[PDB]
């Protein structure tokens, strides 16, 4: 079949998402720093670009045009084994999200990463996956991992799913998404 | 839709196998010690146990009793970021397989590792796999691997898929893959 979204959204879970998203919260605050801020949204917010793209650095980028977003450092990293066959580190990089004169937001913002094979599919092997049926993978992808996330009861309130389009403003999208958020003062 | 292979298959070769397998034979002769060594066959062999299961460690696991496969070391790592996102190491294991009072032969060794969410999956969730549509995504796995590395003439002769039931000795099909193997001494 060509349907390559269903095994990305998987793999995306079992090999990522299931263990890191219960341990995000804890993980954060081993940082004084990050036990110290405010306005510190520590749900996982996934960025899932329509076109299945984005500059490597989040900061200035071309979904950053106000220049609103900031690198602020990385999370305390996990470390696991996977079947004995390679290790593994895993870590989150924290953003500053510019809120006026307000006091600025921090959040953990990261692409789904998944959507990097589905990219290099459709320019490595466009008879495989042509631009218009990486457009649909996207929405698949999306849904799949929806299923599987709303069914992990330990991922509840672990993490928000963000699709944009690339002319969109992610300082904007993200500034209303953590507006929205349960998180409140205190909190 | 649940065939979860595909999307399995292509990962692992867009995110891994693309760029590792290429490299390989020039990684490996980056140590002294593989570059002396003879009856070294280059392939990368992936295991591709029919139960989705191994021991962590290879070495004196059930799938070798007789105690002939031994730990030798890793290549060089290979560093690539993934998209911006995320920081990878690539390294690999080299095994010795004793071959009677003949000289042992060396050899690259690693299970396939999208096979963890296909194991991952059915015992996590059984509902959405079951042991016997564990079994066939196997199959849908294997074949699609072959059509995808075939496909890819840089991988060409860099690999071989070694298929096997757990009852099997893994020392006494790898050292029948290592004998059939283009290598020469001196090769
Ligand atoms: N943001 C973020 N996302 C992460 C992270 N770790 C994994 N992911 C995402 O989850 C996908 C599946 O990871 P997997 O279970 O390890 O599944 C892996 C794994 O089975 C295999 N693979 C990757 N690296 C290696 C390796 O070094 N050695 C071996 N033997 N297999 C590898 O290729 C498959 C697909 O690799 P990926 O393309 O990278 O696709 C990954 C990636 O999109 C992380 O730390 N941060």
């Amino acid at each position: 079949g060509s349907n390559v979204a269903d095994g990305l959204a998987w793999s995306y879970y079992f090999g990522y998402l299931k263990f890191v998203l219960p341990e995000l919260e804890k993980q954060i605050e081993k940082t004084s720093k990050f036990r110290s801020k405010e306005k510190f949204v520590k749900k996982m917010f996934i960025l899932i670009p329509s076109n299945c793209f984005w500059d490597d650095k989040i900061p200035g980028s071309d979904y950053d045009p106000q220049n609103r977003i900031t690198f602020e450092g990385n999370t305390e990293p996990l470390e696991k084994t996977r079947g004995g066959v390679f290790l593994r580190h895993y870590k989150h990089s924290v953003y500053e999200i510019k809120d006026g004169e307000n006091e600025p937001w921090f959040c953990i913002m990261e692409y789904a990463t998944p959507l990097l094979t589905l990219y290099d599919m459709s320019v490595a092997q466009p008879g495989e996956l042509s631009r218009e049926e990486r457009d649909a993978q996207v929405v698949v992808f999306l849904r799949k991992l929806q299923d599987i996330l709303e069914g992990d009861r330990a991922c509840q309130g672990k993490y928000e799913l963000v699709t944009f389009s690339p002319d969109r403003d992610l300082a904007d999208v993200m500034l209303r998404k953590l507006k929205d958020s349960e998180l409140e003062i205190g909190g």
